[PDB]
């Protein structure tokens, strides 16, 4: 009686009569595009009492209430959603009632329930009994609360029966119908179920039962229905279905298939018996009872229906996404695109074996197929005609396959056939023949000379170096003088530079929308004088590179053709000391403590260079007479929520910024008619990082951070980027370090005199005496050239009586500590 | 006294020595960037009266009060202006009080004074007085408000001095610093002058004067100045200067420069001596005196202050933008560009002649030098080493220069060198030698049959197509099948297919990124049998387009490669009734008049034809019977709160993919294996028509076709359809009879009318209208209880007589009331 797979039904009521039978329907439930509204009350399906799976009406016209076509529904689990709803009523023609009133909890999922158009008694539905996370039931296009009428039985005139309840301070009567309401099991069951007339069920138990605390007496089963009984877990030697049962290995191997089913066999994995294995897992063979662990990537079959998956755009690659092997073959017909490549290493770069041709045509801006990495064998069995298992033909502007310097690739069962590739140079290919086991396969025009590669040049020599001149912005080089056949041929010399610091860069990773567009040319003719010989000075260069160079001439070919030789030399990676160094960046340091200071920064971004050893220059810094000649005792999706305009005139800016700089700038030129400490250096090694000690406490210090790196001996060193830093001040060295002493004075006054700090800290600013008869609440201050003059200070036309007093030091760390206690007094005569 | 050009100082102090003899500045003035701070109020120039255009302090430290610097500077007309605007204090380091005590107004533009350390007194300045358009004042930056201490003679302790205006319901004091006030003309100078002592000055006159009334003793007048004396228009045989001045047309010649000076000499136009001559006109010669016409764009010299304005991207095309003669030579570089053409026929366009050479340089994407289009001539005085005045290297993917069919271009004093153009067709250019006169000039290399074109290739001939086999939405083609030197060769025929109509378009318009991307290829092969000729069938065609085909042959160049003789085909045109057509769109038609209707309609947008003729078929429809058997008598936009652009509108394409696969494969395995003519009025060629003899109110079906160049043979096209119904008949839904009346039992009245004889649509009730003294009582009549009797009843009336009405409820409206119907009930 466990309907299954998911049941639909549209366009007609007859298909209900498939529906006798169904309990719970294993799978999702459909009722959609009923139309005619040809018949009524006759169909009625108590059976049916939970759908695993959503629920999704639509279109069904002639239904006035659904709790007539499927009472009893009491539980749905919804183990699979629509969208994220485990029902759906859409555009409903003319329900009035839910109904449902026999459903009593969904599982997963939320409701959509919108745009109806005779549809209410939502409002009576207390979802939050049925339903977790109810902030996602979406009802809002329903008929205005107004005019439905919402009532029913109790709350209309008749004595109350539907009990009350309260949402969000709503403490009134819930229910689904003009004729019943919605009751709640009683909290005495807590999570439990109950039945009617408050009967409570057993605990492993949903939606209703029909004995009180039984097994066999449950509508539904809470979490697992097995062997007629529901449990909590999955008993052992029986193996967990999807969604909602226990069952042993023997049919996993068979259920086959029906119309819409996968497996044939389904795998038992995890203690449950699954559709297919997991990921990072292998079924072996045929078997069922358990799943292997594989080891690597390999569980993941890319296959699709169809058999030559054909590929011509970034968006036609998306289906192949995290896939590694495919039972077909590959088809580009490209006719336009830039960043493709970033796209399609991430596609389908994972993509490792193939059961037949891989074949490219008719596409331009491919520029060398190095973008599709992980493919590693060809089987072959899905051939072309002739057996041509690895195809490519009318690939304009390739370049080059996967790197094979070190990458690898096999072909077991066809041969290649590269054709209309005038860019495809034959060097690539003559690799390809000794790798993949085909070299003796197939005849050479299927390796032409002639079209692959053919304007990947006759045969090209290489122009010899003569001289390495180098700069700091500025490269040199000079190579051969260039002597063909015929001395009118050759015309001039591209000169390649870009900046492959790493050598893994090969002659044809960027060059002009052939092979992508990295390598930034330029170009410069040999002198007019034959005794020079062609020698050049690139500039504007940035720094940081082997700003690499290498040498082919665009030279003429006809009449002869082949035997133009043309030219094209080794790929030299001049370096820096070629692009000889500049200064630094990012200077900081900090005082952790005293006598101590960390000195950091980063590799400087224009040192024309690559990290040799830095070196840093800290000079002690001087507390300024300034200071000293003071007295400080008496010195005293963004914001476009209010956006204005997004303004497109920013060229129109641009332009007007160009006239106010260019006015400037002729401005300038017609304006003016022609018009004590020493340096410590600690060399760090190879990174940004030192540490400076032996330091005064409280001292400023400068720090001159430097680019002197390997060639600061011949070319001196870079400049000296600059910052200073304080050191920490030294604790307890602010203190006083001798006692005071006091001495009378005539008007009843009283002189003090105390020594100062030993090794002040950065300078004694003042001293802060604090004193009084009974509180020393009277506070004065003292400079320090007061304190130098008279070695202390005075106090004048005390009252009579005893006193005790205290001094304090400012030091430029801060305060310092209070003087021990003073003890003096002035007689009143 | 006359300090001109515009002044600028900076740096230094001692600059300020250039304004002793300076009473008006003709121009504008710059007192910026003095950092030194050196000197105090030992420089005065109490001369320094107007400046003419803006001006401009900025960072001039040390000063606190301009008014000391440049007092007695009555006016600022500010014809030029900084940016709008004719005063900017920009960081004005220490600036206390901004003075200009004796500045009276400003002529044009606004001022600039923000960010200011230590500025005040602005507040005090009712600029409104001074200035036009006071809105767009910006003093919001500077020195804030609350210890401005903004205070003045009067004001302070003191009898008050300062005048009282208002702004805004302010009506307080006014003033400039604390030692002055603010004062103005009166009410009775109105627009006009005064000075001190409140004399008013002269009617032509501004700022300030010397006595009431005098025409030589205003300090600053209004409007323009000459031979020591104001005059409300320039004088005849003078002509007036820039601003605020004339001059005879010798001084107008006689200034030919001084350092930043253009002319060298003034041209005279409109009664103004002028810079240059405006638009449209021609200084003939040297000529000052006047300037005459010259005819169309002769007027606009594209001259660069280099000699080879080298070109290197569109943003390098800005400067030269609607200019028309340049004389030197322009050299064309871009790397990449995607829709540059189209920019540089407007940046670039309109270029005419040269006088030097034009020179393309490592240009990969440029295609056709087609949109360089205005360029007619070089004369090539700026030229090249060996007299290369046009010249061509590395363009890549060139195809073809300007269309030499109707284009004409020259060159005077050079020849041409074209190369690294593997692109370029030799027929592009062996027509340029007797096009600009040029045969001879040069030798054949330069020329050459070498590198131009070289993929350009051998040399093409041409197929033969055997047949044309075409279809609806659908091509068809055939050719010959071409017998190369070696079989072997030919390894497919190349099949482009683009919508070309307008028969000028030659192959190389978009190619392939070579030409740009527009000939949209899809190529297919030889069939095995050697019987069979290379047949095809596309697919996806737009309609109505006199559409595009043709074919060329792709071949292996090596061994022999000249040899290897490739073709290409005619550029055949394919057209409607090939591309077979197609169905309507766009009907519509309203009633203007009754037994009339216009009819309008669209070309369709799926014709896939040549307009021919429309048909409409237009019939009468019925009325519905369902109204009959019914008694009706009882019956920069939404992100001021945007939410969020969603960029995983990719994933949403997903799952929105998924539910439609899901809802297909729902569908696959859901169920098992399971009263009036037509009227023609084709039109000519238009899509409006009129259609009449209608009957008044009467619905119409309006079938609309594509019966067009080709509804012969294959039978019309759909029969797009609408309705129309037509202006009610105005007269016609009156009664066309008397009413009668008829005594009844139990005070009861039979009333009896007849009915409309042509009523508009339907009569779908009788409003009779009825009472004693007034017709209050108000009753309906269906028209099926009206045929029964013929009328109605109404019974249980009271004694006495009465009047009635009745009207009829037309399906266009009401109808017209009843005349007045007289009758009597007896109590007995």
């Amino acid at each position: 009686e466990i309907c299954g797979p998911g049941i639909d039904i549209r366009n007609d009521y007859q298909q209900l009569k498939r529906l006798e039978n169904c309990t719970v329907i294993e799978g999702y439930l459909h009722i959609l595009l009923i139309s005619k509204a040809e018949d009524y009350r006759s169909y009625r399906f108590p059976k049916l009492t939970v759908i695993t799976e959503y629920l999704l009406l639509f279109r069904v016209a002639g239904l006035e209430s659904l709790g007539d076509l499927f009472p009893n529904l009491t539980v749905i689990r919804g183990w699979k959603l629509f969208y994220n709803y485990a029902l759906v009523i859409f555009e409903m023609t003319n329900l009035k009632d839910i109904g449902l009133y026999n459903l009593r909890n969904i599982t997963r999922g939320a409701i959509r329930i919108e745009k109806n158009a005779d549809l209410c008694y939502l409002s009576t539905v207390d979802w939050s009994l049925i339903l977790d996370a109810v902030s996602n039931n979406y009802i809002v296009g329903n008929k205005p609360p107004k005019e439905c009428g919402d009532l029913c039985p109790g709350t209309m005139e008749e004595k109350p029966m539907c009990e009350k309840t309260t949402i969000n301070n709503e403490y009134n009567y819930r229910c689904w119908t003009t004729n019943r309401c919605q009751k709640m099991c009683p909290s005495t069951c807590g999570k439990r179920a109950c039945t009617e007339n408050n009967e409570c069920c057993h605990p492993e138990c949903l939606g209703s039962c029909s004995a009180p605390d039984n097994d066999t007496a449950c509508v539904a089963c809470r979490h697992y229905y097995y062997a007629g009984v529901c449990v909590p877990a999955c008993p052992p030697n029986t193996y967990r279905f999807e969604g909602w049962r226990c069952v042993d290995r023997d049919f996993c191997a068979n259920i086959l298939s029906a119309e819409s089913s996968d497996s044939e066999g389904f795998v038992i994995h995890d203690g449950e018996c699954m559709q297919e294995c997991p990921s990072g897992f292998i079924r072996n063979g045929s078997q069922s009872m358990y799943c292997i662990p594989c080891e690597g990537p390999c569980p993941k079959v890319c296959e699709e229906e169809k058999k030559t998956k054909t590929i011509d755009s970034v968006t036609s690659a998306q289906m192949l996404q995290g896939c590694t092997i495919f039972k077909g073959n590959l088809l580009i017909n490209i006719r336009r695109g830039n960043n493709i490549a970033s796209e399609l290493e991430n596609f389908m770069g994972l993509i490792e074996v193939v059961t037949g041709y891989v074949k490219i045509r008719h596409s331009h801006a491919l520029v060398s197929l190095s973008f599709l990495k992980n493919l590693r064998l060809i089987l072959g069995e899905e051939q072309l005609e002739g057996n041509y298992s690895f195809y490519v033909l009318d690939n304009q502007n390739l370049q080059q396959l996967w790197d094979w310097d070190h990458r690898n690739l096999t072909i077991k069962a066809g041969k290649m056939y590269f054709a209309f590739n005038p860019k495809l140079c034959v060097s690539e290919i003559y690799r390809m023949e000794e790798v993949t086991g085909t070299k003796g396969r197939q005849s050479k025009g299927d390796i032409n000379t002639r079209n692959n590669g053919e304007r990947a040049s006759c045969e090209s020599d290489v122009l010899h170096f003569t001289s390495t001149t180098t700069s700091k912005n500025r490269i040199i080089i000079t190579w051969h003088r260039y002597r063909p056949p015929d001395y009118r041929d050759l015309i001039s010399f591209t000169v390649y530079y870009k900046e492959a610091p790493f050598k893994n860069v090969t002659e044809y990773d960027g060059q002009d929308a052939c092979g992508s567009n990295s390598w930034n040319m330029v170009d410069v003719d040999l002198p007019p004088n034959k005794d020079v010989e062609p020698g050049i000075l690139l500039h504007g260069l940035k720094p940081w590179t082997q700003y690499a160079v290498y040498v082919k001439a665009v030279t003429l070919t006809m009449v002869e053709n082949d035997h133009i030789r043309g030219a094209k030399s080794e790929i030299l990676y001049i370096r820096t000391n070629a692009s000889v160094p500049s200064i630094p960046l990012d200077v900081l340091s900090a005082s952790n403590s005293s006598s101590q200071l960390i000195v950091k920064w980063n590799p400087p971004s224009l040192p024309n260079g690559n990290l040799s050893y830095y070196i840093v220059r800290w000079q002690r810094q001087p507390q300024d007479g300034y200071l000293y000649r003071h007295n400080y005792c008496s010195k005293d999706k963004g914001p476009c929520c209010a956006c204005p305009k997004t303004e497109a005139e920013k060229q129109a800016e641009k332009e007007e910024a160009e006239y106010r700089k260019v006015f400037e700038n002729f401005l300038h030129n017609s304006i003016f008619v022609p018009r004590e400490y020493p340096f410590f250096e600690s060399r760090v090694d190879n990174k940004e990082r030192t540490v400076i000690s032996n330091l005064r406490p409280f001292t400023l210090y400068r720090i001159d951070i430097h680019s002197c790196n390997h060639e600061a001996e011949k070319l001196g060193c870079s400049a000296s980027n600059f910052v200073f830093a304080r050191t920490m001040p030294a604790e307890g060295a602010d203190d006083i370090p001798g006692p005071v002493t006091w001495e009378p004075r005539p008007e009843n006054s009283i002189f003090l005199k105390w020594p100062e700090p030993e090794n002040p800290n950065g300078l004694i600013l003042m001293y802060e005496i604090k004193y009084g008869s009974q509180v020393e609440d009277q506070r004065e201050c003292v400079s320090r050239q007061e304190y130098r003059k008279y070695g202390g200070a005075k106090l004048n036309r005390l009252n009579p009586g005893n006193y005790t007093a205290r001094i304090q030091a400012t030091s430029l760390s801060g305060n310092g500590s209070w003087t021990d206690p003073v003890f003096f007094y002035v007689q009143a005569k």
